[PDB]
């Protein structure tokens, strides 16, 4: 299409988070009348109020790594493209989605050296299909980070999210903002004290934490101006590196498990070093010609959550373009966004509730609104999951609209985090 309504897409992408809110206040100021209080006793098994936060995807478990990553990317979006939110009247809602995240992180940090990061057990949770408001029983506070149990990546992403909130909220409620920064400082300290990836069962198996520590450290520098954080960052981003001169050539993109590119981007801005500019340029060059492109024009990184990847890489490029105007990057980013919005061989918006001909069988329990009963869960979702970015098509641009095909129909917090950011960027550069 010649013109695209990026403004409305942004509004919807932010609204999506309401669908996954968890806790007794889940229905407060929620745009979906079909969402209400749920899992209201989370944490009782350990004597700590762990209610709040968000259901991870189409399920109801609260996984620490993707929860932290999502809050950090949403915070980054508002920080870099604030004007996009102000001019479209979405700043208020955005700040509300962010605080729902941070309130949960603060409650999960009862003391300076403790952080609970997973509520629920994935295997058992997935055997259930119904409304989260009706899923009774005490959920286990399965994982916790402390001096003897490492979770550097989870702790760092959560830390980054809290620092970004301090930066985005200090002109509204400076007291709350500082509570976030204090917590961010402590979670970061925990992460570098005992180094190791956190636990996420078979669902979120982590492989790196040096990327996360560096990322969290750059934000702490921005907030405090204490250069010791940058000294940490430069050392952590090279942990485990076995390459020549510590060369960083990431053939992937920004995602819950890999934050080497965003970390490199910030270090490039803060230190001006060539090593980081090279890393960023390699990843951008790699996506330009090495990443598979479908006949329809979509950059296809892998089979699961393919659009989540395209949007995430595009957001990084747009942040980069603010100080480094690169038309090749603006063109690639715009094509991926417009593809998601409807410019594709399937002639469908990949954002539910936006555009036309969207996914009617989302793999989302609350929106589906049915049970496993007579396989009713196979019927078209009862409610409109406004703003949800679905997994996407195959490398042939074909989309299979079926709840059983998780690869195509599931949605998740990490999916939409990058979408909000890329849309905020599209508004700034393309109007
Ligand atoms: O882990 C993939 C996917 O599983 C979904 O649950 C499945 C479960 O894996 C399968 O054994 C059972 O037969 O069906 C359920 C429902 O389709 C889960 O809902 C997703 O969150 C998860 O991504
Ligand atoms: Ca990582
Ligand atoms: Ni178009
Ligand atoms: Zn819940």
């Amino acid at each position: 299409a010649g013109t695209h309504d990026y403004s409305t897409a942004l509004k919807d992408s932010i609204i999506f988070f309401d669908a996954n809110k968890c806790g007794p206040q889940a229905g407060e100021n929620n745009v979906f009348d079909w969402r209400g209080a749920c899992h209201t006793t989370d944490g009782s098994d350990v004597g700590v109020d762990l209610t709040g936060g968000y259901h991870d995807a189409g399920d109801h478990v609260k996984f620490g790594l993707p929860q932290g990553y999502s809050a950090a990317i949403l915070g980054w979006s508002l920080y870099e493209f604030k004007e996009s939110f102000d001019a479209t009247g979405n700043t208020t809602k955005m700040l509300q989605q962010l605080k729902y995240f941070t309130d949960y992180f603060l409650k999960s940090h009862p003391n300076s050296t403790t952080f609970y990061y997973q509520v629920g057990e994935g295997n058992a949770d997935h055997t259930y299909w119904g409304a989260p408001e009706e899923q009774t029983g005490q959920r286990p506070s399965l994982y916790k980070a402390d001096p003897s149990s490492p979770a550097s990546d989870i702790l760092s992403e959560t830390s980054a999210a809290l620092t970004l909130m301090y930066l985005n909220y200090k002109n509204i409620d400076s007291a709350y903002a500082t509570k976030c920064l204090n917590a961010a400082k402590e979670l970061y300290a925990m992460g570098k004290a005992n180094q190791g990836v956190g636990n996420g069962q078979s669902f979120y198996q982590a492989t790196s934490f040096g990327d996360d520590l560096a990322w969290a450290a750059t934000w702490l520098y921005t907030a405090t101006n204490d250069s010791t954080y940058i000294t940490d960052a430069e050392q952590f981003i090279t942990l485990g590196n076995t390459m020549n001169e510590n060369k960083m050539q990431d053939k992937w993109t920004m995602c819950w498990d890999d934050m080497y590119v965003p970390a490199a981007l910030r270090l490039a801005q803060i230190t001006g070093k060539q090593i980081y500019k090279d890393a960023i340029e390699f990843n951008f060059n790699y996506w330009k010609t090495q990443v598979t492109t479908t006949p329809g024009g979509l950059k296809w990184l892998s089979n699961w959550g393919v659009l989540r990847y395209a949007a995430a890489e595009s957001m990084v490029m747009l942040v980069y373009c603010k100080q480094n105007p690169d038309q090749s990057l603006l063109d690639l980013a715009k094509k991926q966004v417009d593809y998601i919005l409807g410019d594709n061989p399937a002639n469908m918006s990949y954002i539910i509730g936006y555009g036309s001909n969207w996914c009617i069988h989302p793999h989302h329990r609350a929106a589906n609104g049915y049970t496993y009963a007579n396989g009713d869960n196979a019927k078209p979702a009862k409610h409109l999951l406004t703003g949800a970015l679905v997994g996407g098509p195959d490398q042939n641009d074909k989309f299979l609209d079926d709840a059983n095909q998780y690869q195509y129909t599931e949605v998740a917090l990490d999916y939409n985090a990058g979408l909000v950011g890329v849309l905020a960027g599209a508004i700034k550069f393309f109007g």
